[PDB]
């Protein structure tokens, strides 16, 4: 999902 932002 967002393993860029986390959230």
């Amino acid at each position: 999902f967002t393993l860029d932002a986390d959230f």
